[PDB]
């Protein structure tokens, strides 16, 4: 099966990643909350083409994972379901490159939530804001950030960014992949 | 000092417990947020008078936490000033009856919370929603609410309650604590 810790991290991913309207299922208005949300935030910064653009990505998204743990037909993905399908691919999986490809769309699109600026880095302030307005608790930001860059060894760029959601999603233990949750290992 | 997981947990309480408006202060401002949460819902099923009391008793409790944690005189409490203050009791306390005066009211504010139904009793419904309506990562309700219930032997009242928010301000190791954050030990 999955452990505690495992099933603690994947909860973490259904609520916070994809069940934006909270009620315990994944549905195609979470994703257009996605939208509003993106909409909301970019306004005018970002032209019809590229809300288009960024909606075909997330139907593509939606269409990915319905078809792989919408078990029973229904259109809703549940919790359960949602859960299924993760120890399914735990149960095989061994870098980035294996996760299902729904996955593919949901790192970029966290990527870029994080990164405000553009460059494809998350710095600090980014990271503290990653912390604040996505409600985790953050006791000491800096030192969180410190496992993330590993001491300045390594830039909080988006192959960083696939690496911890990877393990974020699939490690028995506490590690990197918690940054992600806003905590140090 | 307190290690990593107790200043998680100390976070998580500053956060949920008292910084109602996320401006990552507590001032009194988050006391009437609780205020305003506490007619929002109740409405006219309380009278005037008591919510005159409640309003008391809030503002009895910022006036002890106020007093204790508030260093510099500001009437603003600080994430730093309120991780000092924990230290602080953590370094001397023993049983619940040893925590300053200020969570002798935030014990039982919380717990009237959680008790949707007023018996005195948080069942599982109760705390299912608990875990909801607070955005926590319950991801088998039942088991976390077995660790606290302890299969049953225990009753999930305000004296099962209190020991479990001492827990959660103080053990240096995860334990039954952990269940008000919504996770197993
Ligand atoms: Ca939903
Ligand atoms: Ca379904
Ligand atoms: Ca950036
Ligand atoms: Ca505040
Ligand atoms: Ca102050
Ligand atoms: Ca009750």
């Amino acid at each position: 099966g999955l452990n505690d810790f495992q099933k603690q991290k994947i909860k973490f991913t259904f609520d916070f990643f994809l069940d934006m309207n909270h009620d315990g299922s994944i549905q195609d208005n979470d994703f257009e909350d996605m939208m509003t949300r993106y909409k909301e935030v970019n306004k005018g910064s970002l032209s019809d083409a590229d809300y288009k653009s960024m909606q075909a990505s997330l139907e593509d998204e939606w269409r990915d994972l319905k078809g792989r743990a919408d078990i029973n037909k229904d259109d809703v993905v549940s919790w359960e379901e949602y859960l299924a399908m993760w120890e399914k691919t735990i149960a095989t999986c061994k870098s980035v490159a294996d996760l299902p490809a729904w996955c593919q769309n949901r790192i970029p699109f966290l990527f870029k939530g994080m990164d405000v600026s553009g460059d494809g880095i998350v710095d600090l302030e980014e990271f503290q804001n990653y912390c604040k307005n996505f409600q985790l608790q953050c006791a000491d930001v800096p030192a969180v950030y410190n496992v993330i860059t590993d001491g300045g060894k390594v830039t909080f760029d988006l192959n960083r960014y696939k690496e911890l959601y990877y393990r974020l999603l699939t490690s028995p233990a506490a590690d990197a992949g918690n940054t992600l949750m806003g905590q140090k290992p």
